[PDB]
């Protein structure tokens, strides 16, 4: 089902950072855009 | 210098999907405290 003996390589990191900031910034511009065409008030 | 041939496993994913997930939740914790710390009028 889940054949996996855990890993431990460098190239794992470069990877995994990537992913994680490639996320980050994703989230930074969605936000960004977001508050904007919201605009002011945000709860009605 | 830099000895690596790329890699292209599974447990890659599920670490890199941590590392990206964990960045982020933590990036929330510290933004909301700072805001509710810092409280209303943020500019003096």
């Amino acid at each position: 089902g889940c054949p996996a003996e855990q890993r431990a390589s460098p190239l794992t990191s470069i990877i995994s950072a990537v992913v994680g900031i490639l996320l980050v910034v994703v989230l930074g511009v969605v936000f960004g855009i977001l508050i904007k065409r919201r605009q002011q008030k945000i709860r009605k």
